[PDB]
């Protein structure tokens, strides 16, 4: 009964549970990631791979597994050979789904029908296999069920075990794309000499999440708005910030905490200088996102979408009489739409003409200063898509009633302001404006809006020692990912979402 | 009356900028005024009035935009009347003006300005916005070295009108360098295929407590738990740049209640030295690129003198002391068994127990190998390291278990110590890195030993139960790294609108 016990010690080097990885060795073996397995020079080579068990089963005298690491997966198999005992096949067949294994395997090129694994051309012949960590055998839900198209794992169940959901193809791709949006946002602005700033999220007064702050109370900032303006009055010419923002005032489209992408800059003459930057920024981001075809397809396979169109065609510009600012071409288009140039071809419609366009289909007509609510923003976006062919446009010169106290009014008509909104797929994504850089007019607009600026005396004071004309805009990161991908719920694009009912994980 | 209207085109208050024209004039920034193709040209500049004075039939100003300054003057001649020289003499300093002026070369350079080779001959000048004539403090006083004779501005007055303070050379340069630290941090890690994450700052349980609708919530001290959990969703490598919150009521020159964390977490194949390898290469990358921003470094140094950071041993010192070289298999003969990974970055590593022995060479009260190195001791250690090895940067390897959090992996050979390290800049801790415990049961066991209550964080523990990757990571305070790099006296000099227990404004 002891030689059989010694056979346990013989097979320990071939299969079983490896000792816990505990920094006892350094660079003692070469670890090949699953993503590199289609490198041609690895064919017929024996490699060491660490991967998740997607599935594994004993069948006949063999074991078959799919190994996975994020978006990359590969078939693995083992058969009873001289080097490989039948007990290893039993061991492979019973490893729990989602366990992490170290596999020593020969890379074999194979000709077989395409399956779900992404490395179609190759298969691993397994020589040794050890568990690195073992998964519980009860999962909160399977990866496949979490990956189904919508008509099932409901959203709250997926969010409660987000570490499991993130392993799906679409969820992984969504957050890789989110990282790319941040990257492209910053790179564009760094190229244009914008300085990054970090401003406080704890503020003295609501300008409202109230917090206990040692002996007194403080509050969480809704946005860096006031600080990004104040820093320009410290003579920094242009700034951006990427950081958390908090909104206490529960839909499928909004969160209580999210990430703001914020910009503020001096202007020489006109807030169109801000809009020019904003349009070029979005064009840059959209152009670069388009190159991430792996991620886009991995989102699309679970959450089908039509790729965003953000440019008018040159043909449609000509047919409709759309104006071209950089060319001095005045529009003949009935709604007086314009693009800045024939390269980005991004649609701008004045707010009053946006109302006129909505009024073509509305029975109850809107006045030129009426506010466009959420149902009518989607309707406007649909009318814009049908007439001009684009999913992205700007509405220019918003009514004064619809804008915050720091928005510069138009000199010719104070019913309107030096401001604009941007829309993606008929939903608002960014507002930009010239700010009021004069303290007296800033207080005057606040008083008109019955907003008391007494709690933010320092902000007002920051304009009193000489101020630069300036403007800026902000963008919700999760929201721009949601709208770009056409997702149904903004929580699909927030790693650990926060809303009035959710504070965990 | 018609004469007063003529003069209005020449000088006075311009209409408020209100988006009535677009690209109607070419505004030349002050930074461009030394371009040779601007000599003898009349140009339009928008600038701050730093100083202005009248002297007979002439007015003399210094116009400024951040670090760029130039002298401007006007004389009563031709279409410039005495009324305009009077106007220039009475503009309040810090007003912003639009000036039409000819760029002229000068023989004797004007050393009080950065554009010393040229001078502006003013033809037109209008105020864009007017400053109060009563300033909270002058730029001159706010720029004065603490050692120099004359009025200085104290820190609270500085922060109470931070928009004025930021206009000084040194303060502006500090925050340009802060931006560059973030930039190079992210670019290094993006280059190495680290993914950026954004994790929540509101958490359901601890100690800043906030009202959260019908319940209470808390602010996260750091993204520590989330950055580990995301690796269990199979993201191989992550970083985060965002706010962090410390709830300790500490009002010192070094502590902020809100600051910015630069956080990294990554899988490891075998060893937490893989984490330390990344951290050292990351700091090398940042320091090498910060050193190229000579304009900003000199603009800090003129007010706040510092010796540039040395973060590498020289090849000669390595040989002289017998420091080991990991990538070349060179075993140290150094009495304190120091090592560098490689001969390119040459960044010093000393085992914690040899750090204790080094301290003991000057201590009468000898420390034990497991004793903790406090804050008076960290600066003594960094001085000993600087004197022996010649470097302002080093890591101390394998910290005692009693000094580390519950999630730190212990050494298999000796559970008195952990798979962890600290990095030091100028004798002060800047970053801690470690292998984490990726096994749920051992993680609960270490928390129990440390008497740490894990009931408020069941989801973090649960994230390791469905298969977990071995992993590790580190965090860096952004304001503190700028402060220690530049040798600043107070962390509030490197935080735009600082937060401490007594300060929530501006």
């Amino acid at each position: 009964a002891d030689e059989k016990a010694a056979l346990v010690e013989k097979y320990k080097a071939v299969f079983g549970a490896a000792p816990m990885v505990q920094s006892t060795t350094y660079k003692s073996r070469t670890h090949i990631p699953v993503s590199e397995l289609s490198r041609p020079e690895l064919v017929d080579k024996t490699v060491l791979i660490r991967a998740r068990v997607s599935t594994t089963r004993k069948k006949g005298k063999m074991a078959f597994m799919v190994l996975r690491d994020g978006s990359d997966s590969v078939q693995a198999m083992a058969a009873v050979e001289g080097d490989v005992p039948k007990e290893m096949i039993d061991f492979m067949g019973q490893i729990a789904t989602e366990s992490i294994v170290d596999v020593e395997a020969t890379v074999c090129k194979v000709e077989q029908p395409i399956t779900s694994t992404s490395h179609s051309d190759i298969e691993l012949k397994v020589k040794k296999i050890h568990t690195v960590t073992e998964s519980l055998r009860t999962l909160p839900f399977t990866l496949e069920d979490a990956s189904r198209k919508e008509s099932k794992v409901n959203l709250d169940t997926r969010l409660n075990s987000r570490w499991m959901d993130l392993r799906t193809l679409a969820s992984g791709a969504i957050f890789r794309l989110q990282s790319r949006v941040c990257q492209y946002f910053r790179q564009f602005l760094i190229d244009k000499d914008f300085c990054e700033i970090h401003s406080p999220k704890i503020i003295n007064a609501p300008s409202v999440f109230k917090l206990e702050y040692f002996n007194r109370f403080a509050y969480l900032a809704q946005s860096p708005q006031l600080y990004k303006q104040m820093v320009l009055q410290g003579d920094v010419p242009r700034v951006f910030e990427v950081g958390p923002v908090f909104r206490s005032e529960n839909t499928h489209r909004h969160l209580t905490e999210f990430v703001g992408l914020d910009v503020e800059m001096r202007i020489d003459e006109h807030y169109y200088e801000v809009l020019d930057v904003a349009e070029s920024l979005f064009n840059y981001i959209f152009e670069r996102l388009a190159t991430h075809t792996k991620e886009l397809k991995n989102v699309c396979q679970q959450y089908p979408f039509e790729p965003l169109v953000w440019k008018l065609t040159p043909e449609r510009i000509k047919e409709l009489g759309v104006g071209v600012i950089s060319e001095g071409v005045v529009p003949t288009d009935k709604f007086q739409a314009r693009v800045h140039n024939m390269d980005s071809r991004m649609l701008r419609i004045n707010y009053m003409h946006c109302i006129e366009l909505l009024n073509t289909v509305l029975d109850e007509k809107m006045a030129p200063t009426d506010d466009i609510n959420t149902t009518n923003e989607k309707l406007l976006g649909k009318l814009v898509k049908e007439r001009y062919g684009t999913d992205f446009f700007i509405s220019d010169r918003f009514p004064s009633s619809a804008r915050p106290f720091y928005t510069m009014e138009c000199k010719d008509d104070v019913r309107f302001t030096n401001s604009y909104d941007m829309f993606i797929r008929g939903e608002e994504i960014s507002s930009g404006a010239q700010r009021i850089h004069d303290p007296d007019l800033l207080l005057a607009r606040a008083k008109m809006l019955n907003v008391d600026l007494t709690p933010i005396k320092e902000y007002v004071d920051s304009f009193r020692l000489g101020a630069w004309p300036h403007g800026g805009f902000g963008i919700g990161l999760e929201r721009v990912v949601m709208l770009y991908l056409g997702l149904s719920n903004v929580r699909l694009a927030s790693l650990f979402p926060r809303d009035p009912q959710r504070t965990t994980p």
